[PDB]
Formats: structure tokens, sequence, C-alpha cells
């Protein structure tokens, strides 16, 4: 026969660490709840309290009492996971043999849908399945305790023994986000799509000294609280997953390389008559084919693809590459979040023409928003490119010079009348202040197109980056969207006009 006696071990379930916002403001919490579980052998000798247990547990009678029935040979089966402590008092006080208590936590979102796919959620176990929650797991989650019970032949705990290890609660963690910013960016981000039919997109608003992410937001998301009818669609963190072609968003890259290379100052003409470039078999055309002689911030304004293709034949792809590699575009975020997309920056030893026209207009490359905003976010920082965060900065990387400050400083006056200045995109001024930034016309890599807008606040002295993209010309939504939340974010701010 087994053993009259043997000394056994229970693990006891960590606390979780608390998530909060930049301010303090919880965002994810452990709540307490009791798991029961039987030992069916002790339940078997109760039958009569079966239908009072099952009802205490929300169960079926009969789909209760033949789950015992077919797991009788056990001397251990769980019953419940995470009830309330008061629901489980109420089961422990019915004293039906063979049942047991383990104190586990599940979480719960204050802020819910606001900040859904920034903050994740936890599985039946209470481990990360999506966003902070897994990307930081093992520093939450902590380290499970142990104790020893004794058990007679049949199973039955006979003793509590004693605890051989102290559960260690998870870590603490708060996040770069401030809540503020986050309920702004959702809630603009929420009315554009409904206002003007379309059905997702996302939003990022980043620190430009800092690196840190203060918002990021997806359409559509979910309630963390209640994933009863959650659908795929609202669980991808879109920033973070969704990879483009970012078209003309990028040419402040492409325009940064020309004023580096010694060849290229402002106040130079390029002449894009009549609005098309043969190289060989392939045509260059513009979206708008109205111009002869531009300036350089004027091939900005009017996002001439001849303009900037002329440019690059002058100065060779490799220069451009190296800016657009420089501010991590294409390249790994390294913030930890897997399955985040790196995207695609190609490259060549020789690049012919057309691989280097569509490399400085923005179809030659597949980035994220994440990506996006953390190349704007060096621009505005007077080329300094900063280690992105998703976690409060308290001391700032020295971070790397990855664009001259001059070149930097011309290019953020280019982006500013871009903004500004009579035929530019009026719709992303911000009253107050001098706002830069750049529309385009996004391609999805998986035809899909998305509305991007991509600029910075203040333009004279930057403190926020924000990149908004909606899947669906000129910004025509995304652009007050970028309007709307940097009015608001930079007085959140305190920022001075």
């Amino acid at each position: 026969q087994d053993p009259a006696r043997s000394v056994r071990h229970i693990a006891i379930p960590a606390h979780r660490g608390l998530i909060t916002d930049r301010n303090g403001e919880p965002l994810a919490v452990s709540t307490p709840v009791t798991t029961l579980w039987a030992n069916p052998k002790e339940l078997m000798t109760a039958k009569e309290r079966w239908p009072q247990l099952a009802a205490a547990l929300g169960q079926d009678t009969k789909l209760f009492a033949d789950r015992i029935e077919q797991n009788a040979e056990r001397e251990f089966i769980y019953l419940v996971r995470g009830l309330t402590p008061e629901q489980g008092e109420g089961v422990i006080a019915l004293k039906v043999p063979g049942v047991y208590s383990i104190e586990e936590f599940r979480r719960f979102y204050p802020a819910g849908e606001v900040v859904a796919h920034a903050v994740g959620f936890t599985d039946v176990d209470d481990r990360g399945r999506e966003g902070i929650e897994l990307a930081f797991d093992e520093w939450l989650a902590g380290v499970p305790g142990k104790r020893q019970v004794l058990k007679d032949r049949r199973g039955r705990v006979i003793k509590d023994v004693q605890v051989t290890k102290n559960a260690k609660p998870g870590k603490t963690l708060a996040l770069s986000i401030d809540l503020r910013l986050q309920y702004l960016a959702h809630r603009e981000l929420r009315n554009a799509l409904l206002e003007n039919g379309a059905k997702a997109g996302s939003l990022v608003i980043m620190d430009v000294k800092t690196g840190e992410i203060l918002a990021m937001t997806n359409q559509p998301t979910y309630n963390p609280n209640n994933r009863r009818n959650l659908q795929p669609a609202a669980m991808r963190n879109r920033a973070m997953i969704d990879v483009f072609e970012p078209g003309s968003t990028v040419k402040p890259f492409s325009m940064s390389a020309a004023l580096a290379s010694g060849r290229w100052k402002p106040s130079d003409i390029v002449d894009v008559y009549p609005g098309t470039l043969q190289i060989g078999r392939y045509t260059i055309r513009d979206v708008s084919r109205n111009s002869r002689q531009l300036d350089l911030t004027g091939i900005l304004i009017k996002s001439s693809n001849v303009g900037i293709s002329k440019i690059a034949f002058d100065i060779g792809a490799e220069s451009i590459y190296s800016v657009m590699q420089q501010v991590g575009l294409g390249q790994d975020t390294g913030l930890g979040f897997p399955g985040e997309r790196v995207g695609n920056l190609p490259n060549h030893r020789k690049w012919p023409k057309a691989e280097t026209a569509t490399l400085a207009y923005g179809y030659g490359l597949s980035v994220t928003a994440i990506q996006l905003a953390h190349a704007y976010a060096a621009l505005a920082n007077d080329g300094k490119s900063v280690p992105l965060s998703m976690t409060r900065v308290d001391r700032v990387p020295d971070g790397v010079q990855v664009i001259s400050p001059e070149v930097a400083s011309t290019v953020q006056g280019m982006l500013q009348q871009v903004v500004e200045a009579q035929g530019g995109v009026f719709r992303a001024q911000v009253p107050g202040y001098h706002a830069a930034g750049k529309s385009g016309t996004a391609r999805k890599v998986s035809n899909a197109y998305r509305s991007l807008f991509a600029g910075f606040a203040p333009a004279t002295d930057p403190r926020i980056a924000m990149v908004v993209v909606i899947d669906e010309f000129g910004g025509l939504v995304s652009a007050p969207v970028f309007s709307k939340v940097m009015a608001g974010a930079l007085r959140l701010m305190n920022v001075p006009p």
C-alpha cells in the first residue's frame, strides 16, 4: 500500500507588480481571488453536499457530479479559479469534505480600453499575454512561494506544516505613458475614425528629449477587463505591428542627407517640370504636376517625387540609406515587445536610379508608426537620437548625434513651412505655436493605403513628436488629428507658445 503519511508541497502564488503611468496613476492592479481545488476521494464520501457546492461554484449539478465521478481515483482537481474572496469564504463555510482553497491574483485595468494595447493583459495563470504585461512578464511576475503539507494514504491534507519559501511579490513598473495625453489621443483618434468612416488607425506621442512614449493608442481597441466577445482585429497593437511604406513622411530624411552632402542649400532650385522624369524604362510621376522651379522647401510642400529623386541622384542613395538607418527606420526599437515588427530598409552595393528614387520618396522601405515617430523625434531633438522607452526615464541616455544640429534645425524650419506656408498642410496648424511636419500616403506591406501625418512642436524648439495613422489625400483626416492632439498635449505639458 501507499505510505500512511507523505510530506508534499503546494505553491504560494505571488502578487504581480503594480503598473502605473508616469505620474503614478494605476494601470494594472493585482486583485485577490480564491481558487478551490478538491481531493475527489474525499468528495466521493459527501455526495449529498454536491448540488449546494456546484450552485456556489455557478456550475451545473449533473456536469459537476459527472466531473467528480470521472475523477474519483485522483487526489487533485481544480473546482474553480478566481472566485471573489467573499465567494470563496462562502464555499469554505460549507465545510464539504475534500474542498481546499488557494489565494491567487487577477488583474484589474482601471483605465480599460483607453490604454488596452500598451498595458496588455494576463492569462488564466496571471501571466502576461500582450503589451507591457508580456514584455515585462518576468519583472512583474515575481516568484511563487512554497509550503509543506502532510497528506495521508488517500491524499487528505491532515496538517499545514510550514512555509519553506516566502512568495516574492513582482516588481512595480512606471510606464512612460502619461494617461492625460493617452486619454486625449484615444478620444481624438476614435472620433476621427468614426467621423470619417474609417475602421482602424494608431497615434504615437513621444518626448523628443527623453525617448519616452507618452501615448500609444490603436483603434479598434477593447476592454481588457471583459474580453468575452474580443475580436482579433481589436487586440492588434497596430503602432508596433502594422508595417507600411511611409511615402512622403521620410522625404525630410532624404533632405537631411542632401544638406549634409555639401552639394545642396535650402535656396537651391530644382526644375521638376513636367511633373514626370523618365529613368530608362521607368517614369517617376508627381502627385501634383503644376510646377517648374521649386526650392528645397517647395519640393517638400508639393511632395515632388521628381524633385527629391533629382536630389537623390546627385548625392547618391547611400547617403540617404545611412540617415534613414541611423534615425531607426527599418531597425530594432530595442523595446523587447515579442512580435514587434522591424520592417525593412533594403540595402545595395550598386543603387540603380529606380531603387534610389523609391528610397528617397519613401516607397523603397517599410516601417512601423513607432519607428517613424522615433525618426521624427531624432530630427526634432536637433538631430540627436535617444533610445525608445515605454518606461519612465529619470536619467536621459546620451544618445547619438545622427543629424548635425545645423542640418536638423534647417529641416525643422522647412517642415514648419510645410505646415505654415501658403499651399501647405494648413489643417496640421496648432494655434498659438509653430508646428512642423509632413503628410504622406502610406502603402501597407503584409495594396492597402494609410493616411499619415508625422510632425513635432513647438516648431522652433521641439518637445513632442507625433505620428497619426488612419487606415483608409494631403492628411485631410490625419492632419486635423495631429492638430487637435498636439494642441492639447503641449498645454498638458505646460509647454510655452
